[PDB]
Parts: C-alpha cells; sequence; structure tokens
C-alpha cells in the first residue's frame, strides 16, 4: 500500500475531541493520509481516505504554515477516518476537520498541492 506514495513526509496534526498538536510521518497515497507516530513504525496511526474531502488554508494562533481537510458538501459533518488506541482499540475518527501545520511555507504549498491533486485525479470524484 506505501508503495508508489504520491508524498511522504513530517507534518504537526491537531486532534479530533482532545485539541492536542502530535508530530506524525505522513504517507499520501491511494486517496488516502496514512500517518505514523514514527517512520518506521509497521502499523500506521490512522488513516483518513481523501475522497469527497477539500483542503483549505488556515491561520493558527501558533502552529504556522497550516491547512484543514474539510467535508464541503456536509458542513459540520464528521469526516470518515480511523485510527488505533493505546489499549488496541480500531475506532473511527472523531474530527469534523484536520487542521495540518507543515514544517515550511514550501512544504505546505507542495502538501496542498499533491493532496488536491489526489483528491481530482479519483475516478470516482464527485460521485
Ligand atoms: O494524546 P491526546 O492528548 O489524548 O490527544 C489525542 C491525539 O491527538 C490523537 O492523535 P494520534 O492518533 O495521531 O495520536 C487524536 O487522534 P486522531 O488521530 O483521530 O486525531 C486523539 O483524538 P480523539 O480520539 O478524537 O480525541 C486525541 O485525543
Amino acid at each position: 500500500t506505501f508503495f508508489n506514495p504520491d508524498r511522504e513526509g513530517w507534518l504537526l496534526k491537531l486532534g479530533g475531541r482532545v485539541k492536542t498538536w502530535k508530530r506524525r510521518w505522513f504517507i499520501l497515497t491511494d486517496n488516502c493520509l496514512y500517518y505514523f507516530e514514527y517512520t518506521t513504525d509497521k502499523e500506521p496511526r490512522g488513516i483518513i481516505p481523501l475522497e469527497n474531502l477539500s483542503i483549505r488554508e488556515v491561520l493558527d494562533p501558533r502552529k504556522p504554515n497550516c491547512f484543514e481537510l474539510y467535508n464541503p458538501s456536509h458542513k459540520g459533518q464528521v469526516i470518515k477516518a480511523c485510527k488505533t488506541e493505546a489499549d488496541g482499540r480500531v475506532v473511527e475518527g472523531n474530527h469534523v476537520v484536520y487542521r495540518i501545520s507543515a514544517p515550511s511555507p514550501e512544504e505546505k504549498e507542495e502538501w496542498m498541492k499533491s493532496i488536491k491533486a489526489s483528491i481530482s485525479r479519483d475516478p470516482f470524484y464527485d460521485m
């Protein structure tokens, strides 16, 4: 699944119910954003399918180079996603938005472009 990735790199992500920022290694592939706690981890911490989502730039009080993934068709609608819990649970995400912070302005632009291209490339886009 992780072979032939569209982009890989470190990004800071804001939590769902609990609003805490975590540094995660992201992998964009198969029109999904997989994230890992550590780069060499065998298992992803979570997966965010990009189908039906949009991206928009945002300004954050503390974190620079931010953007958000959100569902444009249904405001306030929880984004379909799946992640693991320390106790072993595999559960659905609780995010209405995914606020992400990139390491640099350039990396923000590259990530936003890669994600948008992935979403548009999907043959089942807007269906
Ligand atoms: O560690 P604490 O301070 O509790 O914060 C956690 C982490 O930010 C998790 O991120 P990660 O999974 O990358 O570790 C996040 O899961 P998401 O991955 O869904 O953002 C949790 O979201 P909730 O389960 O919605 O609270 C949030 O509670």
